[PDB]
C-alpha cells in the first residue's frame, strides 16, 4: 500500500533533521526506512512522512 | 503475502541460532524481523525462513 512516499529524519549524533528516504515497513510507533544502500529501524516519533 | 512464517537467526556474540521469530519484510539479502517487542534488521544469509 506504500506508493510514492519520501521520509526525514534526525540522527543520533545531531538532532538535525536528514535528507528524505524512502518508506518501506509502517505499523507501531516505528518506520523502516532505506537511505544510502542499507535499510534501518527509525523510531516513528523521529520520522516525518511526506508525501511525493 | 507474508502468512505464517517463523525465523531462526544466530547473534553476534555467538553463532548460536536463537528462538523462532516473526517474518515482517522480506526483500533483498536482508529479513526484518521482531522477537521481544523490539524489531531489529538481520541479514538474510544469517537467517533461516521456516513455514509454520
Amino acid at each position: 500500500m506504500i506508493q510514492n512516499f519520501r521520509v526525514y529524519y534526525r540522527d543520533s549524533r545531531d538532532p538535525v533533521w536528514k535528507g528524505p528516504a524512502k518508506l518501506l515497513w509502517k505499523g507501531e510507533g516505528a518506520v523502516v526506512i532505506q537511505d544510502n544502500s542499507d535499510i534501518k529501524v527509525v523510531p516513528r516519533r523521529k520520522a516525518k512522512i511526506i508525501r511525493d
